[PDB]
């Protein structure tokens, strides 16, 4: 039903925390985009399980893209994941990808430490163009403030915004 | 202490309601644009300014646009010699409601306000974009209502 | 065929000059939005609003030319566009929506505060406005200038204006 | 003295055509995204041109991974003056795509503006060009002209 595509870190990370507030209680598909060390910028995304991820995403009506804001954009893992949709749109193993994605609802959770409420707007507008291209309805988002793990818990505005993320 | 600069039409409209949610318990001064000099005199006396405007064509109301545009005259008015200095120490907020996916399509307007405030040296402390079509509709926008109620809180 | 909606100050104005170049040679319908008593010292007048609509409705290409005031369009252009809400339900112009949905739109905006960057929100606001109307946003020019004649120094803008249509 | 940081590949494609129009006559260094070696080469140039095809209304994945790594460089003891060195450089952006890029690529330009501002680098200019298939960029006369004059400080 609901999938959370996490392009941040895991266990404690501000991205994980905010996402849990948004999907609390649901039996949501939790996707974590893998990355291997070569810490921000110290990794390289791993996409060995990309097809498995697409398979899971296709079964979900609601998609929540959760990401830290790196250099005023999304994470390296989420950027390489979305860029690969270009390949999937030409993939015979997922012949109805465009149509299937077009009926889904999308949400975004992004956390940054440099006045995200303002400096994170270009990223939200970028997501707007991405979803519009796919015909996906961009239903809502949350911009949260945080630098180190767990500091999002101090952004009460973001915590309550995430809890009220899913439209009703 | 707090001034709500109302750019719509005083009539229990969605923008008015959302701004009231933000200032509940603060006993703010409500300035309805829709007497320019008196308005300027009144806002200069407030530390916090909340610009509340319905969203028209992905921007502010024509009333609020004519109001801010006239600041160009005030920046050179000898009766208000310290206008820019006084404004720069104020904290500004924006509350805007519209019926066409405003939380997403109203972002350019938020960026314009960011530039206006930065130009004046004012701190842009927060904003809330809300969704509504007919009066009262905003009371169903849980996310917006929650955000407005927390707008001016120092610790919640 | 082509219409230039000018929301600035005429003759010699940076906005007038760039628009002039964009439609140089063409027999374009020149629409100037009225205003009477310098920035912020006027009040737009729309007594001729209906005749202006009648004219743009006959043009396939619409060029919106405006100075950048407070990071937005001019007061006259803002009040003009805002009124489209009334026109969209006006018995006098039964087909406004459909007629506008087939026109091509362009924007020429001039500002004195690093417009190539600070004028982007305005261009994005125009993108939403045109998309709402079904109008194709074909291109734009962001010129730098604050005083009459200044736009003659922005050769990059004059070029663009020339290569706009 | 100047470097073109290409986030595409060496292929003589639309982004490369536009970038070349800008550095013609400058004998610029062409870097096609040896990370440490690349950082050393760019640190020696006072003008940096970031050239990238537009993917999903953003930069290429290759350029994204490169700029993201600056976070590591900002804390790398082997490059103790990285931030300071970059701050005195002039940055330009050349970006080409086939989905109404001059309009839909604006958020990307704003991101670059934030990236450069964070580094203290002067964002001197940019060109968004239209091109769907190889060679299409030659039809975008506005972009070709803008790229031609991008680094010029004289006219005719
Ligand atoms: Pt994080
Ligand atoms: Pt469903
Ligand atoms: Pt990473
Ligand atoms: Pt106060
Ligand atoms: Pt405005
Ligand atoms: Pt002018
Ligand atoms: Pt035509
Ligand atoms: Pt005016
Ligand atoms: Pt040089
Ligand atoms: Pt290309
Ligand atoms: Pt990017």
């Amino acid at each position: 039903k609901i999938a959370v595509i996490n392009g941040g870190t895991r266990s404690g990370g501000n991205t994980d925390v905010l996402a849990e507030k948004a999907v609390q209680g649901f039996d949501a598909e939790h996707i974590y985009l893998q990355k291997y060390p070569i810490a921000q910028g110290g990794f390289r995304p791993v996409q060995d399980d990309y097809d498995s991820i697409i398979e899971r995403i296709l079964q979900c009506h609601i998609l929540i893209f959760a990401t830290p804001i790196y250099w005023f954009g999304m994470s390296g893992t989420l950027k390489l994941f979305i860029d690969r949709w270009s390949q999937t749109l030409r993939d015979p193993r997922f012949p109805d990808f465009k149509q299937q994605m077009s009926v889904k609802q999308a949400y975004v959770i992004a956390v940054g430490g440099d006045n995200p409420k303002i400096k994170g707007l270009p990223l939200i507008q970028q997501f707007e163009h991405i979803f519009h291209f796919m015909g996906m309805s961009f239903k809502g988002y949350v911009l949260g403030e945080g630098n180190r793990p767990g500091d999002i818990l101090r952004d009460h505005q973001a915590l309550s915004a995430a809890s009220r993320l899913l439209k009703r």
